[PDB]
This record gives C-alpha cells, sequence and structure tokens, in this order.
C-alpha cells in the first residue's frame, strides 16, 4: 500500500479522499492555497504544505508547486481528486516524471479519452455509439461551420474540447447566432481552460443524462458498478444525481455496463472513471468519459457498497481487480443533491462566513463536506460546497429521506440552493423519475 | 393506520422516532418537560406538549400528562422509546385502557419478562440455561442468603429486579460483605426504580455479552437478527456495541437465535426486543430481556439493511413481519460508541452549554444526535447525549472508520468521554476482538 500521498484537491473531495487514506493507514499531506489554512481537510492532514496564493492559477493549477509537495514530504503519489489538474495529461506525465504515481490514468489515457474531441473519434473507432457532429475541432471558415451544421441538423451545440462543469457550451438554433456563438464559446474556453479547441455537436431534444461508473486495473481487468442518471442540470450542470438509473431495466444495464467495460480493456485503461451518455428513445449515445473520479460517486458506493476512493488507491499501488463482475450488486437506491454557496432563484456566487450549521443525521443519511459554522467560502472557487446523499432501500423511500434531510440541514450566513433542492424532491415529475436533460430550466 | 404518534422521551432516542416517523408521514406529538423546549426533535414536531417541569419524575414518568397529550392530540399510539416507562406494565396498561395503542409488547409480557426475576423463571421453565442464582426474590433471612451463596459460589452479585443502565448491582466477593450489600441494593434500587426487590445470581469471570434482536408480529411470527457483543463496559453499563459479535459461528447463531424466536411465539411477544446473555466457553446463559427498543440498535440496522423503528410502528399498525428468517442477511460489521456528557477521567456528569459542535461524516459513518451548537445539556437526565456509529465491509474498516470520525467530532462547552472512546479504538486487544466484560474497567484501573 502508498507510504504517502499528497491530496491535490480542496473542499469536500479533498476531504474524502483524506478520510480514505486514513482507513487505509496512508499518511496525507494536504496542499493548499493561503485562502484555504482552515479547510477541514487540512486541519486533519498528517502534513500540510502551501502551494500558492488564492487563485487558483497560482495554487491548485500549479504543477511545479504541487510535485515539489510530494518531494519535500517524501510522498509516493498524488490524488488529483476531480476539476483542477485531474483531467490534464501535462500533470500526470510531469509526476510520474518527478518518481511519483499518479492517481489515475496513463498520461497517454488522458490525451485519448480527456480530451473530448479525440474521445469522441476513439469511441466511434471503437464501435461505440456517439452523437453526430463535426468529428474534429471546428476552424475560422463559417460556410464550412454553417455545412456541418446543416448535416447534422439544427439545433447544435458548440462545444470546449477541454470543457468541463457545463462552461464553453452554447445551444445554437440557426445561422444567424452560429458565427457569435463558436467566437463566443471559444472566448469562455480560453479564458477557463487555456484552450480554445471547440466542436460541434447535434442537440439531441428529450434525453436523459446516464452514466457507467468503472473501475479498471490497467492490467487488463475492468467491471462496471451499474449506472447513475444525471438529469437534473441548470448551465449544463448536473444538480441531482441518483442510482440506479429508474426504469433501466437489468437486461439493459447489462448491455450499456459490458460495452463500457469492454471499452475500458481495449483502451488500457487505468483506475476509475465514468462513460457518459446521452440515452434517448432506448438508445445509448457516448459524450464524455471523465478519466477520474465523479463528483457524484457516493450514489454508486450506496447501492453497490465498494468505496471507490480506496479502490482508486489499490489500483495506484499495482492490486488487481479484487471485485469481479458476478460480484457486483445493486441494491437499494441513492439521490445526491448537491450543495452549492449561490443564491437559490438567480443562482450568483454567495461567498462568506457560515454563522451556523448543522448536518442532517439518521438511517441511510451521509453528509459529505468540510463545510464548518466560522468557515469562510472563499470568492475564488467553484461554488459546490457539499454533497447530501440519501440511500432507501427503494426510490420512493431514498427521495422521502432526502425531503426530510433537507429539511434539517441548516446552512446560514450565505445563500445555498438548500430551498432549490427542496422544490426538485417535491416534484411530481422527478418523483414519476426519467425526466430529460432540459426539465430543470423548464420548471425554473 | 397510524396517522399520530406521541413521543414519549427525549434526546437522541425521541429524534430518531420523529425521522422514521416523517419518512413515514407520520404526525408527531413531541411531549417534553419545561427544560427541553428546545430538543431538536421538539422543534421539529408537528405538534409540542408540556407534561411537566424538568425532573423526569414530574415529567418523562409523569403517566397522566402523557395520556392527556394523546387525548388531546388526537394521538393514536404513543412510543416509549428506551428507559422511563418504556418497560413500565401500569403505563402500557393505562394507554391500552384509555384507547391508544402502546408501541411495544402487551402489558402482561411486560411483567412477564420486564420484570427480571419473573424473566429468569420464565425462560427456565422454557428450559433455556440461565446463570445460576436465588430463582426468587432474596428475602430478610441471612443464613438463607448465605446458603445460596454457597450453592452457587463465589463471588455473587445482588440485581435488582426492577434495574436497569447497570443500577442496583453490587459484586459480593465473600459472606463478610454479603448482608450490607443486600440492603444497599435495595436501597438504591427503591429509590432508582420504586422497586427493592433484588435477587442473587453467580458472578461470572470471564464471560463476553452477546445479545439477539428479535421482532415479532403479535400473530405468530418471530425472527432474530443476528447479535451484538457489548463487552465493553463502566458499572455495569454499556460503553462500545458492536455488530455481529466476533467468533460466534454459524452454528451458534442459529441455535441461540432459533431459541430467542420460539420463546417469542410461546409468550405471545409483540414488537421489538433483545435477549440478552452472558457467553462464556461456548455457552449462552441467559441475564434480561428488554422489552422495547434497544439504544443500540443502530449496529443491527446497519448490518441488516431492516429499520427497526419503522419496524415497530408497523407492528403497531396490525401489520405481519416484513421480512421471514431466510430474508435476514448479514453484511458487513458495525461499531457503535456512546457520546456521554461527563468527565472522561472521573465518569462526573457535565451538563451546560454547547459553544461548538462538529460531527463527522463520511461513508459508513451515522452520526444520532439532538445536540447542536448553543443546546444546553439539562442536569436533569441521563448523560448519554449522543451515539457515533461506523459500518464497514469488515471489523478492521469500521473500527478505521470510527478512529477517524471521533478525531471529526467536535464537542466543546461541557466534558465528554470522546477522549475514552478514542482510547478504547486504539486498544490492540478491542482491535483483535474478543474482549470480556471485566476488560475496560482492567484498562481503566476501577
Ligand atoms: N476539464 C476540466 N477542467 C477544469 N475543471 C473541470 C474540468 N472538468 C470538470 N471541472 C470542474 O470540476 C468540478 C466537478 O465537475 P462537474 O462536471 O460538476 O462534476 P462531474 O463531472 O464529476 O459530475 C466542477 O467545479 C467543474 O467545473
Ligand atoms: N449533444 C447534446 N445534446 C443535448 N444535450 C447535451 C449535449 N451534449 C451535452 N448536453 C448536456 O449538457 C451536459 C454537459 O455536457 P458534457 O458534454 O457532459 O460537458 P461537461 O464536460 O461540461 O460535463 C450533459 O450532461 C447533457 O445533459
Ligand atoms: N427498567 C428501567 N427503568 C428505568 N430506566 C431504565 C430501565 N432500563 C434502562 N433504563 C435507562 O434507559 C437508558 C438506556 O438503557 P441502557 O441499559 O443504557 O441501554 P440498553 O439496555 O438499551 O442497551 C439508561 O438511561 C438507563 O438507565
Ligand atoms: N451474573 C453476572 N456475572 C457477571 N457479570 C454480569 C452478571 N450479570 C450482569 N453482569 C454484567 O452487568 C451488565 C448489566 O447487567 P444486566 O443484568 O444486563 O442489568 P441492566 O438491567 O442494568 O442492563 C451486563 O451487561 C454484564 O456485563
Ligand atoms: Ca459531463
Ligand atoms: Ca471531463
Ligand atoms: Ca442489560
Ligand atoms: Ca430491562
Ligand atoms: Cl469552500
Ligand atoms: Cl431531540
Ligand atoms: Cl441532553
Amino acid at each position: 500500500m502508498l507510504d504517502k500521498i499528497v491530496i491535490a484537491n480542496r473542499g469536500e473531495i479533498a476531504l474524502r479522499i483524506l478520510r480514505a487514506c486514513k482507513e487505509l493507514g496512508i499518511k496525507t499531506v494536504a496542499v493548499h492555497s493561503s485562502a484555504d489554512r482552515d479547510l477541514k481537510h487540512v486541519l486533519l492532514a498528517d502534513e500540510t504544505v502551501c502551494i500558492g496564493p488564492a487563485p487558483s492559477v497560482k495554487s491548485y493549477l500549479n504543477i511545479p508547486a504541487i510535485i515539489s509537495a510530494a518531494e519535500i514530504t517524501g510522498a509516493v503519489a498524488i490524488h488529483p481528486g476531480y476539476g483542477f489538474l485531474s483531467e490534464n495529461a501535462n500533470f500526470a506525465e510531469q509526476v510520474e516524471r518527478s518518481g511519483f504515481i499518479f492517481i489515475g490514468p496513463k498520461a497517454e489515457t488522458i490525451r485519448l479519452m480527456g480530451d473530448k474531441v479525440s474521445a469522441i473519434a476513439a469511441m466511434k473507432k471503437a464501435g461505440v455509439p456517439c452523437v453526430p457532429g463535426s468529428d474534429g475541432p471546428l476552424g475560422d471558415d463559417m460556410d464550412k461551420n454553417r455545412a456541418i451544421a446543416k448535416r447534422i441538423g439544427y439545433p447544435v451545440i458548440i462545444k470546449a474540447s477541454g470543457g468541463g462543469g457545463g462552461r464553453g457550451m452554447r445551444v445554437v438554433r440557426g445561422d444567424a447566432e452560429l458565427a457569435q456563438s463558436i467566437s463566443m464559446t471559444r472566448a469562455e474556453a480560453k479564458a477557463a481552460f487555456s484552450n480554445d479547441m471547440v466542436y460541434m455537436e447535434k442537440y439531441l431534444e428529450n434525453p436523459r443524462h446516464v452514466e457507467i461508473q468503472v473501475l479498471a486495473d490497467g492490467q487488463g481487468n475492468a467491471i462496471y458498478l451499474a449506472e447513475r442518471d444525471c438529469s437534473m442540470q441548470r448551465r449544463h450542470q448536473k444538480v441531482v444525481e441518483e442510482a440506479p438509473a429508474p426504469g433501466i431495466t437489468p437486461e439493459l444495464r447489462r448491455y450499456i455496463g459490458e460495452r463500457c467495460a469492454k471499452a475500458c480493456v481495449d483502451i488500457g485503461y487505468r483506475g476509475a472513471g465514468t462513460f457518459e451518455f446521452l440515452f434517448e428513445n432506448g438508445e445509448f449515445y457516448f459524450i464524455e468519459m471523465n478519466t477520474r473520479i465523479q463528483v457524484e460517486h457516493p450514489v454508486t458506493e450506496m447501492i453497490t457498497g465498494v468505496d471507490l476512493i480506496k479502490e482508486q488507491l489499490r489500483i495506484a499501488a499495482g492490486q488487481p481487480l479484487s471485485i469481479k463482475q458476478e460480484e457486483v450488486h445493486v441494491r437499494g437506491h441513492a439521490v445526491e443533491c448537491r450543495i452549492n454557496a449561490e443564491d437559490p432563484n438567480t443562482f450568483l456566487p454567495s461567498p462568506g462566513k457560515i454563522t451556523r450549521f448543522h448536518a442532517p443525521g439518521g438511517f441511510g443519511v451521509r453528509w459529505e463536506s468540510h463545510i464548518y459554522a466560522g468557515y469562510t467560502v472563499p470568492p475564488y472557487y467553484d461554488s459546490m460546497i457539499g454533497k447530501l446523499i440519501c440511500y432507501g432501500e427503494n426510490r420512493d423511500v431514498a427521495i422521502a429521506r432526502m425531503k426530510n434531510a433537507l429539511q434539517e440541514l441548516i446552512i446560514d450566513g450565505i445563500k445555498t440552493n438548500v430551498d432549490l433542492q427542496i422544490r426538485i424532491m417535491n416534484d411530481e415529475n422527478f418523483q414519476h423519475g426519467g425526466t430529460n436533460i432540459h426539465y430543470l430550466e423548464k420548471k425554473l
């Protein structure tokens, strides 16, 4: 087992990783910005290294500071969490070349599957259905862009190849808006991701977002761990996730899961990852592979019993897969509500001091957050401050449980989306299940 | 069926019951003392009724006030939780006589099995091995009392028939301490339980405390839900509980579980309950049946997936058991640490205002408590303020989770036993498993 690791992240995921480390007796190094000294996991970590001032560009994206932190503490591995450098092939490469284990896929796999244009190309090559699109980067020729749009059929969406969290995405309904949309998306993607490559994809009218969790050891064994439905979204970012996906039958589950496990073996995938699909009229269409842990991984944990972070760590230690496919069993249902520090109605950021906090508790309730009363939410990072996950023997119980937990959850001093999450749980169509990716913004 | 119930209790268990009701759409009436207006479950309840001033004898033991609360709100059932009036046959009778459902066994069953002298007699009648003892109440004849102690062999223990929480129990090493030990336990039992009846039991030197969770519908169906080891103890009261019990083999689990389920059917048991045993040399010896929910019920919930409170309510509504025996599956391991507002060294109660509170979290971490920052723990009640329960795929993972969760738990402003629980989890002998009921006080030097 890994002796010591740097947790190259912050907030809830850094604490999630710290806990898994502690259970496995792995020493922890928390690297943090000067704004994050009072993070719960920083205070719990065995060692801490300040890697720069508050802006992410100067700290959490500071590759040489993070790699140096591993050297100064004698760590043997680095866990990137999600976001930040986790899908950055350059970082993965540099980690390995400095003598450290990168807790994730090989750098070449991150280039293959992390970049969204080449992932689509790879999946098409593999015989995995994708969404019709430009099948390559858009150039500057507007006649050519219009011609691609016409071939696939309006509406379309301009998507950043390096995009994440729904940033760098713009829907286009017709020719008149195409140029300014491609131009704006490029500018957003260049700013957020230092990568102005965009592609075009057909905008699907009625799909659900359904994704399959995979685990592969890099030795040729791969498994799938059921699926998740993450169709409740705002600004193309997930708000609620659940597992398993409602209406997905065992026959269909195994069909898509086997395809994902096979895809892992073929490309030589290593570690945890997720294949994300649009599910429409009984068919799955590949949109993205996250070559990293998923934010919403706890719902899969609840319904399978598998600890996905521990599996990541075991795999990084060069352990083969312990779990066989036949040993994976879906039991019950879990729902996750993201908790974000933003106005529940205007959706504008609400950083600042949390004056009162109370987490919910009870049978089947899991709270995933670094926040505490007295803690200051900084302005510099993403608004997601916590995750509430409720498990039940069935979906009705899980939702009932969530409804009650959200009523017990207190976060005062800043604005949150807790009241929005309450509204979603009370929604007749969410209760029905199988609402499409456009539903939440329709409702709102 | 149950559209409104009175929660006849307080603190963590009241909140536990409330949560089950909220999930089932059951309206709640929180009865409380004047010192308990700001209890979390009171604030969350649909309706609240003040049943008396601060002392328990004037509030949570106030039978007329609790029944009046049920009457005035139009409640159909009353959950007594644990402690207080949960094992009070007179209360159960009166609740039933007044036209309400008592969420628990029939009153006759409470007097048969709640009373500890009759429970032993009943179990002996049914051919279940008990610990050798007086087999009846102790009188005032000391020549007879000494004769009993001779038959069973010192050390012996004087136990209150109405006793609970380790109160009203004294170990006797020889004839020289016998008479005053009897007199003092009588006195202690009289003041604490309004019952001076005491009996004598052989004091077992190397047993473990292993208990079997049961559920029965009162319609003839009865099941056991594996077992719990509760051997970490101070002053004869549980400090740490875990499930399943280490080193209990499948043949032993079914042997004892089947006996307990049969006993339920035979006495017409209804609801949740626990048969408590001393386990030594591969043999079980019955000591107590709790005719009510256990404090440590969550460890069994985590390894079986069964919601025990919801089952109590279902049974109380007249529904048959939701599960057959062949459907009970044990998966993983769970450990519970009780959290008490007390000096971690001397164990003197530590009431007062909680100035800072932070609860642990994560995969497999379950925190069961009403406490919050700004909350004042009153001097009037039992010191237990919360329970931390950690589940894992195996015992090692559960313990490792508990270590981590204990490091996260912040309760400032009052003394707690958090530091004790940390020491227990770090104990190598505990980590191996199977330590006996005397181990913790041995470790501490008590
Ligand atoms: N390629 C990327 N580059 C930078 N940040 C990213 C990237 N992908 C995701 N993120 C960020 O990571 C966090 C989690 O991503 P999100 O899409 O919300 O969850 P997930 O993809 O795990 O369901 C968000 O703050 C998001 O903006
Ligand atoms: N071609 C499409 N048609 C309709 N909706 C889409 C399409 N592509 C993406 N979306 C919606 O936007 C969300 C974010 O897109 P995704 O490609 O996963 O970007 P990110 O890398 O930012 O997560 C998806 O979950 C889906 O609901
Ligand atoms: N027969 C009884 N009468 C009054 N109080 C009781 C009785 N039995 C238990 N209690 C109280 O109930 C609480 C829980 O009991 P305890 O013995 O700690 O848990 P359990 O028996 O559920 O493992 C304690 O405060 C204890 O003093
Ligand atoms: N005969 C005995 N010999 C040794 N230890 C005992 C005996 N009876 C009880 N104990 C210890 O004292 C604890 C409390 O006894 P119990 O009869 O369960 O009383 P209570 O009603 O207070 O829970 C038990 O859990 C056990 O560890
Ligand atoms: Ca995505
Ligand atoms: Ca991605
Ligand atoms: Ca007992
Ligand atoms: Ca009892
Ligand atoms: Cl934050
Ligand atoms: Cl409460
Ligand atoms: Cl209290």
